[PDB]
């Protein structure tokens, strides 16, 4: 993927218990970025996930 939209939903997984969150349980790329920082135990859970540019 490339040009993504903030409305897009990105699944999150709680490493604490391997928890998974998709659909209504997963925030949108913008809320996911903030949400992610908000909960360290959670790691981005996606099939591939593309950050547009590699760091």
């Amino acid at each position: 993927s490339g040009q993504l939209d903030p409305d897009t939903r990105i699944p999150v997984i709680n490493l604490e218990d391997g928890t998974r969150l998709v659909g209504e349980d997963a925030p949108k790329n913008k809320d996911l970025v903030e949400w992610l920082k908000l909960h360290p135990t959670y790691t981005v859970d996606m099939p591939s996930y593309v950050p547009k540019n590699a760091d």
